[PDB]
């Protein structure tokens, strides 16, 4: 419940947010895999209420466990999950179990009807007595009503029953039997730890003709706002499974922003109220609070910032702490609007530049030098400590992985020109942020490394970029 189940060399699991299964597959051949990326935490696959203009968040209004969405059908989804597999690209599935579809929500994705009204869901076969009495959520400070009550008017499943439980097992094993590595649980606050408890359990082995070894399970990472001043807290989760650590969005976005300063991140962890390491899943923006949505921290750094976004991934993606997971999105103007379609329903596939850069309504952030790079440089580090740690007392920082990686910031509204200790060995690396290794030259920026480890490091406050970053598989 808490190994990711990653695939050996890898790191970076991608939330490819509304992306139909074939180009997903495809993505996986063609970038994920030869680029190192890990693994694809995907939209949920289970049949969703059909709502007025496809917002996002109408896949997560359940109508049945039945494979059927805007992303594909469950031959589609096979198999993509097989062809990630095949290319060391593990899949994260997105699970709504918290709740089926609210009012209003008559047709599903995949043909389904329900009648939400009286809590009856033919195709999972739910009725009434699957959920909870019905009674809206409003104060956070109840356990009882956070848990029993109704999410945004979401019909509250009872988790307590066996036969509920059957459902849910039923639906997670079938998505294990198809291959996917782990869950992404939805709402996990809002369902008691002791019922996850039973489902988690029960569930099989992963499948090994996927290439997982034996015994190994499926990794658990539970969607859970844990900013304090509540009743429920994200340690009542942590033995169960990994947890999304939302604090370190909230931090993360304050710091690069420039309403914190850089030299505080000397001690990023659970110094900054993190859970453990091997509990928290982080990221610099989620699918809910880069839309307002969620914990809506107006700090949340999105492709919209893209200099202070791409540094703030470059840390994360630097630093040994948790899991990272990269934010993938479509364009948007609007809260509620949901992926590119088409004709206003079918999903349109991204297209691509010159540049390999993504267009047609998809931001494709995976797909940023400065983001993908930033993945080889963990790949490049591996377990490495942080060394060399240099600060000015502002927001001009560096600090090496070990002798194998090492990266310097600029947030300071003045220039960075600095021999900086770099603990590489001597030679001359490629700035992974500015270009990449090609032959035996740089694309972008080059940086030499003399024999006492020192290097000249040069960041304008005014460039584009306000991250530099070298390491040993980047090296002329
Ligand atoms: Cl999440
Ligand atoms: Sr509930
Ligand atoms: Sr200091």
């Amino acid at each position: 419940q808490f190994d990711t189940n990653y695939a050996s060399g890898r790191s970076g699991m991608v939330h490819l947010f509304e992306w139909k299964w074939d180009d997903i597959a495809a993505e996986c051949e063609n970038f994920l895999g030869p680029n190192g990326y890990a693994g694809v935490q995907v939209s949920p696959v289970n049949e969703n209420a059909v709502k007025d203009s496809r917002p996002w968040w109408e896949r997560y209004q359940p109508i049945s466990y039945k494979l059927e969405t805007r992303s594909g059908n469950e031959e589609q989804f096979a198999s993509m999950v097989k062809r990630c597999n095949a290319v060391g690209v593990r899949t994260y599935v997105d699970v709504v179990f918290n709740h089926m579809a609210a009012d209003g929500g008559t047709y599903g994705t995949g043909g389904s009807t329900a009648s939400p009204s009286s809590k009856s869901y033919p195709g999972v076969p739910y009725s009434s007595l699957d959920f909870n009495p019905t009674c809206a959520i409003s104060n956070y400070n109840d356990a009882n009503e956070v848990r029993n009550c109704e999410l945004v008017g979401l019909r509250d499943l009872n988790q307590g029953n066996s036969y509920v439980q059957d459902k849910v097992v039923e639906f997670l094993d079938h998505l294990i039997d198809l291959g996917v590595a782990g869950f992404r649980v939805d709402a996990a606050k809002h369902m008691w730890p002791a019922d996850l408890a039973v489902i988690y359990g029960r569930l099989k082995n992963l499948n090994t003709d996927h290439g997982f070894a034996s015994g190994s399970k499926a990794y658990i990472v539970q969607e859970v706002i844990d900013m304090g001043g509540e009743a429920i807290s994200k340690s009542e989760y942590t033995g169960l499974g990994a947890i999304t650590e939302f604090r370190h969005s909230d931090s993360i976005g304050k710091v690069f922003r420039g309403k914190d300063q850089l030299q505080y991140l000397t001690n990023w962890g659970t110094a900054w109220g993190f859970a453990a390491s091997d509990r928290s899943l982080v990221f610099v923006d989620n699918h809910d609070n880069q839309r307002g949505h969620g914990a809506g921290g107006a700090d949340v750094l999105t492709y919209k910032v893209p200099k202070q976004y791409k540094m703030a991934s470059a840390f994360m993606l630097a630093h040994p702490f948790g899991t990272p997971r990269v934010m993938s999105s479509f364009s948007f103007t609007d809260t509620d609007q949901g992926p590119p379609t088409t004709d206003g329903h079918n999903i349109a596939s991204p297209i691509f530049n010159s540049d390999n850069s993504c267009s047609g309504g998809w931001v494709c952030e995976h797909r940023w030098r400065q983001i993908y790079n930033m993945v080889a440089f963990r790949n490049t580090v591996g377990s490495d400590e942080i060394q060399n740690w240099w600060d000015n007392g502002s927001n001009q920082i560096s600090f090496s992985r070990g002798s194998r990686g090492f990266v310097a910031f600029n947030n300071d509204n003045y220039d960075l020109n600095s021999s900086l200790q770099t603990g590489l060995p001597a030679g001359t690396y490629c700035d992974v942020i500015s270009g990449s290794k090609s032959g035996s030259s740089c694309t972008g920026k080059t940086v030499t490394v003399g024999s006492d480890g020192r290097a000249s490091i040069n960041i304008g406050s005014s460039e584009d970029d306000g991250v530099l970053a070298i390491h040993v598989n980047a090296k002329l």
